[PDB]
DNA sequence: CCGACAACGCATCAGC
DNA sequence: GCTGATGCGA
DNA sequence: GTCGG
């Protein structure tokens, strides 16, 4: 929070570019700068000092001076006043509503929580669920609750098949005291990059978690990726816990490290690390790390036996999970 | 100056 | 139906 | 919006 004011400003600007402008690259540039400034161990006194950090350019340097002198940014001040932008930005907060459907809804005259509620029939499944838990999905999840959720997931998964290995990644694995959701990496010896000796692997787990009323709704569900909702059980007279987002990713067991690396993030850390690999001549995904031969075609998967092995290939000192929160 | 910007699963749709 | 582009996720 | 060749 040393430079919380500037990073918030950049984040707002980033959200503006992505939601209203539908300018994905500007969005990422602003996020990158906010991230780099956020890890800067000094209270920024000027734009110049900031323009020294990679990702902070001249344009952002100027905004930082304006922000420092007045404590605000006219560009954002105006944006906040534009009803259209204010509308689009609000709708994009509903899980399942992106920058495109948000603009489309505004056109259709649907621009408020009430509107959304009176036109539920005009939303797809995901959006319907997003609206249902609009408030809840805006709440953070205390690590304490994350531990309680981890317990149920791991115990339930063990009950389905003792050979299942469920690992909670995301911000939780990075050690955050609070998470936006629960991310679970799943593996089973029957599913390898070599073969799928058992079907319904993911389904079975989803099934078991629903039977115990942990998973309550499903945003999307395929063979290896589940996106849904869950809620911890409450005691007698106790108010119910809020509904929470839960992502489950089944990955080939022999590809666990590339998978766990990816699912631990952060998303920006993955961006930077993947960008670096490419500069080093490699391509990294949640499955493997392959070399890049001149032509521009990925090669065969290099052998990996740990997350560190991945770091070594790209000549990066190992960074524990707690230090990947960019 | 100007190409590149990380990578990919699932839902949805248009065209054949 | 299939496939491939697009939205969304974050 | 920023960067590197
Ligand atoms: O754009 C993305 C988003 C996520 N990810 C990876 C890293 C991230 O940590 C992980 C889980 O996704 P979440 O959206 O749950 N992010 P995270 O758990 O880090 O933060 P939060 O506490 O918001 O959930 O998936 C990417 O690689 N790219
Ligand atoms: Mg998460
Ligand atoms: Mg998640
Ligand atoms: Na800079
Ligand atoms: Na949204």
């Amino acid at each position: 929070t040393l430079n919380g004011g500037i990073t918030d400003m950049l984040t707002e600007l980033a959200n503006f570019e992505k939601n209203v402008s539908q300018a994905i690259h500007k969005y990422n540039a602003y996020r990158k700068a906010a991230s780099v400034i956020a890890k800067y161990p000094h209270k920024i006194k000027s734009g110049a000092e900031a323009k020294k950090l990679p990702g902070v350019g001249t344009k952002i340097a100027e905004k930082i001076d304006e922000f420092l002198a007045t404590g605000k940014l006219r560009k954002l001040e105006k944006i906040r006043q534009d009803d259209t932008s204010s509308s689009i930005n609000f709708l994009t907060r509903v899980s399942g509503i992106g920058p495109s459907a948000a603009r489309k809804f505004v056109d259709e005259g649907i621009k408020t929580l009430e509107d959304l509620r009176k036109n539920e029939d005009k939303l797809n499944h995901h959006q319907r669920i997003g609206l249902k838990y609009f408030g809840d999905f805006e709440k953070r999840i205390p690590r304490e609750e994350m531990l309680q959720m981890q317990d149920i997931v791991l115990n339930e998964v063990k009950k389905v098949d003792s050979e299942y290995i469920a690992t909670v990644c995301g911000s939780f694995r990075r050690g955050a005291e609070s998470s936006g959701d629960m991310d679970v990496l799943l593996t089973h010896p029957s599913f390898t990059s070599e073969s799928t000796k058992q079907p319904k692997l993911l389904h079975q787990v989803v099934e078991q978690l629903q039977k115990v009323h942990f998973i309550t709704d499903t945003l999307s569900k395929g063979e290896t990726k589940f996106m849904g909702v869950c809620q911890l059980p409450s005691k007698n007279d106790e108010k119910e816990y809020p509904h929470r987002r839960i992502d489950i990713r089944l990955i080939p067991k022999d590809q666990y490290y590339c998978g766990v690396l990816y699912f631990t993030g952060s998303d920006i850390f993955n961006k930077n690390m993947r960008a670096h690999a490419l500069e080093k001549g490699f391509t990294i995904n949640e499955y493997t790390i392959r070399p890049l031969g001149v032509t521009g075609v990925a090669g065969e998967p290099l052998p990996v036996d740990s997350e560190k092995d991945i770091f070594d290939y790209i000549q990066w000192k190992y960074r524990e999970p707690k230090d990947r929160s960019e």
